[PDB]
């Protein structure tokens, strides 16, 4: 992927009207797909009255990782998906979702229309979301002692740092994720604790 990226550090939420119908755009941060599901829900709950919830999102990587997504949700197809979602690549923000709902007002509009109704609203919404940066965390492996484990889930915790998965064995293999800024002060730290003998290792098969 890429080092860092821009993520929205508060939801949004815009209306408008468009020939007496009623679409109001809500974005909101959602790491990953589930979380893009999540408020989906919300939206439809809240606005049963409205005729259609159309959806798009990218699960930021941003626009390296293909986590992307959209529906129609009954409007024509590729009037009420893709119009939005090419916004949220245009963006360059990752891990963000996107609802559009429609309240049909009585007249109809063209297959333009719901182009600029949809597209266009994310578009509106997205001039005013407010970002945050956001540099993953590295990924790196750990064979360790047992009457080590508690000594490093400390040291851990202050680098930043989570262990991800644990595995049992004769010995404990850890798959630990830290800030790539506190890799020497962990090591350094790392090898105090255990007069060098433990040996940190940076994740290759994948």
């Amino acid at each position: 992927l890429m080092e860092s990226w821009l993520i929205p550090a508060a939801p949004v939420t815009v209306v408008e009207e468009i020939k007496k119908s009623r679409f109001i755009t809500m974005l909101a941060h959602t790491d990953g797909v589930e979380a893009a599901k999540a408020f989906v829900e919300s939206v439809r709950a809240e606005h049963p009255d409205a005729r259609h919830h159309c959806v798009a999102w990218v699960a930021g990587a941003p626009d390296d990782s293909q986590q992307l997504g959209f529906s129609d949700d009954g409007e024509p197809a590729g009037t009420a998906g893709k119009p939005m979602l090419a916004q949220l690549m245009g963006s360059g923000v990752g891990e963000i979702t996107a609802v559009v709902v429609r309240y049909y007002g009585g007249i109809l509009l063209g297959t333009g229309g719901l182009v600029k109704a949809y597209g266009g609203g994310v578009n509106q919404a997205l001039r005013q979301l407010t970002t945050q940066r956001k540099t993953p965390l590295t990924e790196y492996t750990l064979q360790c002692e047992y009457h080590q484990l508690t000594g490093i889930e400390a040291l851990l915790g202050q680098c930043d740092g989570k262990i991800i998965n644990s595995d049992y064995q004769a010995f404990v293999l850890l798959r630990v994720a830290l800030p790539a800024a506190k890799v020497a002060e962990f090591s350094a730290k790392l090898a105090d604790f255990s007069r060098g003998s433990l040996q940190l290792l940076a994740i290759e098969e994948e």
